[PDB]
């Protein structure tokens, strides 16, 4: 039974490494949230390299799909995943150049989730929006989930809030691989909506509230 090792209450860690456009940097965060509700927060904190120059935003989407509500009838893949867990890989392509990669391991030890990420971002104009730090937050996003060879695959179009108004565009995907077999769904989507509740002057301290749910793209 899954859901006698992913409770209806699970704490993360998280640990990544990073360097966007050449700046290095290490952040740690612990997290909580409801799996089957479809919500966590989590509080990060800069470790080495702080302050970053550049934009909180793009490090946020970074900080957790084993928290998806998802109907009885969507297989849960990785949920399903645990105890041994999934890796992730992520590729996003900002309209202005921008580029950032991501490789993630997903793991539960001690009855908490384990989050390992490394990111790399590069190509970010000095004049544009990240690193001038110009971006305010996420709008909210649709991902469109569907298998593929043994894996489960999720593209988005996302978009970032600009000060000065409008948005900058990123295109998102992401290869989701649990570690052992288990049952992939069809394609569907799911809803999320990220949001940075509260941080410092300088983004050394930062917490994030997200909320995300599988929704059916057929039948239902």
């Amino acid at each position: 039974d899954n859901m006698a090792i992913i409770k209806e209450f699970m704490r993360f860690k998280v640990h990544m490494e990073g360097s966007v456009n050449g700046h290095e940097f290490e952040i740690e965060g612990e997290g909580e949230g409801r799996p089957y509700e479809g919500t966590q927060t989590a509080k990060l904190k800069v470790t080495k390299g702080g302050p970053l120059p550049f934009a909180w935003d793009i490090l946020s989407p970074q900080f957790s799909k084993a928290y998806v509500k998802h109907p009885a009838d969507i297989p849960d893949y990785l949920k399903l995943s645990f105890p041994e867990g999934f890796k992730w890989e992520r590729v996003m392509n900002f309209e202005d150049g921008g580029v950032v990669t991501v490789t993630q391991d997903s793991s539960l030890q001690d009855g908490e989730f384990i989050y390992k990420v490394k990111l790399r971002g590069t190509n970010f104009p000095s004049d544009g929006p990240v690193m001038q730090k110009k971006t305010m937050g996420w709008e909210a996003s649709s991902e469109r989930m569907y298998p593929e060879d043994g894996a489960l695959k999720g593209e988005i179009k996302q978009r970032l809030k600009l000060k000065d108004g409008g948005h900058y565009d990123a295109e998102v995907k992401t290869t989701y691989k649990a570690k052992k077999p288990v049952q992939l769904p069809g394609a569907y989507n799911v809803n999320i909506k990220l949001d940075i509740t509260s941080h410092n002057e300088d983004y050394t301290i930062v917490e994030q509230y997200e909320r995300a749910e599988g929704r059916h793209s057929t039948g239902g």
